[PDB]
């Protein structure tokens, strides 16, 4: 299919390190957030002044894919170390309705959690959403059938702003290579 | 204050990709195993290329890897285990693991790690005592150089001074 790209036109390399910048530019970029002493560290948009907030990697869940493919499973990380003892991989946490850590790779058929993709929003530019898909898709393997729960929208949450499930407002955001 | 080098000759920059090559070579990189379905993953040798390293000095200001600076070290991908791959080593069973922290305690910190020459890179030591930094800092020297470990299913790393596992770092 069509690889996800950059503000460059480039693909999205494997591994490669990549900030997800807020299209909807009165807005910062991607983070880890937790009060004082508190695990795990959830998904956070940075505050405003920081446009590009931390970087990003991500991992096709196909292993012969070094580029990033439009609506294929993925896992996602920060590759930093942190505070916290889980790993800085997403995964969805369906009780509290936000992304958190502690995300795991899976090759099995159920459902799991840690599984992300990556779609354009709109005609151009280069903008994309987000969506949170429990199934492995773009996979040459046996796979569930159900779709994705839906897309990553900015949460008002109190000291911080996460990720939840918003299908009509979903978090647009740009790829800034680093 | 020595930067550690590259085999290009280079500085180590935070948080890239470095391959950790074996010297003596009856044996190759590092990279994760643990038993089937167990977690976590400990540090473990493969014996002829390996999984890529970054590492990330306490000093959030150094870009560049100081010798005898202390620092973090994970293999920044993910894994079938909820851990970090930050590395760590509690002194349980001796074996640098997974799951490791940032920390800017003034005591001991079980993943701070540092990287000495072996003789004018080279040996990576366990010095749970922060170094060049900033913040006030305990006074311990490094409990040791780390090397091999065998007798089971894999080599591990575990604390071995006089048989320090010596290795050259490879920018990807």
């Amino acid at each position: 299919t069509n690889p996800v790209l950059d503000v460059d036109g480039n693909e999205l390399q494997r591994g490669q390190l990549y900030y997800a910048t807020s299209v909807m530019r009165p807005g910062g970029g991607l983070t880890l957030a937790a009060p004082k002493g508190s695990c795990p560290l959830n998904v956070a948009q940075a505050p405003f002044d920081e446009y590009s907030g931390r970087p990003l990697a991500f991992f096709p869940e196909n292993a012969d894919d070094d580029t990033v493919q439009e609506g294929s499973t993925l896992y996602i990380m920060f590759p930093e170390p942190t505070r916290c003892p889980q790993s800085t991989v997403w995964t969805f946490d369906r009780e509290a309705g936000f992304v958190t850590t502690g995300g795991t790779t899976s090759k099995a058929i159920g459902p799991h959690n840690s599984r992300f993709a990556i779609r354009k929003a709109g005609s151009q530019p280069r903008d994309y959403q987000i969506e949170v898909c429990p199934c492995s898709t773009g996979v040459e393997r046996p796979s569930c059938r159900m779709g994705c729960l839906g897309t990553l929208g900015l949460a008002e949450g109190g000291k911080n702003v996460l990720l939840n499930i918003n299908n009509e407002s979903p978090h647009t955001i740009r790829f800034v290579k680093v």
